[PDB]
């Protein structure tokens, strides 16, 4: 069952830090892709991914498509990732395109949680885009106290989240500008992050960013939770992320 038959290499989209990512069209249908690529411990490692996604299978969340050297062929989504899409445009999101991130997020987070999978990796550069306008995410009693705590656990989707949404509305996150090194202190040291400017944005933004981002995941709420919030509670429409991916679109034609 030998590859390259079925794909026909077409591009290349980004060399990350983990492989390299390229456009791949089927030979025979004519369908568009990324495929993933790699080459005994680490190969069982990756097929329980794998295996893992296609399980996940969800309107917010990457289609698996197949797996045949390693290839993953993965959906295209011809916006691209939304911090890709952020510099392109050179500014942040507006408020409502953010609402409508927010909450195709929590339906994705929500799912996952009831299927009892963490996310673990959410930022802007893993909410790709469609050009419906739509996102997807992407790829013993003499214990110590300490060691108890880590052994509610998925809690930790609700932060990066709340933390994305600040990457969106400012184009970096907060502790920006310190190293990796720094970093880790600053966000156990600090308190939650809040955003620049405060003026600029709802009230409900605000609150919605007080609650999200509680230090302590036992009083911090789920994706469920987080739906009946005001901020996403009357987002019915994808218009605003419609309008965004035309922009950048149009922003990408110029030459
Ligand atoms: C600079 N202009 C905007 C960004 N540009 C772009 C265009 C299409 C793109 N598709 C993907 C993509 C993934 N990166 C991807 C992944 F990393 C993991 C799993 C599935 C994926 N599917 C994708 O469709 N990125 C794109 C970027 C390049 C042009």
């Amino acid at each position: 069952l030998d590859p390259n038959e079925v794909w026909e290499i077409v591009g290349e989209l980004g060399d990350g830090a983990f492989g390299k990512v390229y456009k791949a069209k089927n030979k025979e249908t004519g369908a568009l892709a990324a495929a993933k690529v790699i080459e005994e411990e680490e190969l069982e490692d990756y097929i329980v991914e794998i295996e893992i996604l296609a399980t996940c299978d969800h309107p917010y969340i990457v289609k698996l498509l197949g797996a045949y050297k390693l290839w993953i062929m993965i959906e295209f989504c011809p916006g691209g990732a939304v911090d890709a899409i952020m510099l392109e445009l050179d500014r942040g999101l507006t408020e409502p395109q953010i609402q409508v991130v927010c909450r195709q997020m929590l339906e994705a987070l929500n799912f996952l949680h009831s299927k009892r999978i963490i996310h673990r990796d959410l930022k802007a550069g893993n909410v790709l885009m469609t050009l419906e306008g739509d996102i997807r995410l992407a790829d013993p009693y003499w214990m110590a106290p300490e060691v108890v705590m880590c052994e509610y656990d998925y809690k930790a989707d609700i932060w990066s989240l709340g933390i994305t949404l600040i990457e969106m509305a400012q184009i970096e996150p907060p502790h920006h500008e310190l190293n990796p090194m720094r970093v880790l202190l600053k966000i156990a040291k600090s308190d939650p992050p809040t955003l620049l400017t405060p003026s600029k944005w709802s009230v409900e933004f605000r609150d919605f960013l007080k609650i999200a981002l509680d230090k302590n995941p036992e009083t911090r709420p789920s994706a469920a939770q987080l739906l009946e919030h005001p901020f996403v509670s009357s987002i019915t429409s994808n218009k605003a992320l419609r309008e965004l991916v035309a922009e950048a679109k149009a922003e990408v034609m110029e030459e």
